[PDB]
């Protein structure tokens, strides 16, 4: 990955 969240 490497972006974030949290959904
Ligand atoms: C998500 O990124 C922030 C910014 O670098 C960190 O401070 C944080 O500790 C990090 O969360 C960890 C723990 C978690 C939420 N269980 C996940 O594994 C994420 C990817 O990494
Ligand atoms: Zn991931």
């Amino acid at each position: 990955x490497x972006n974030x969240x949290y959904x």
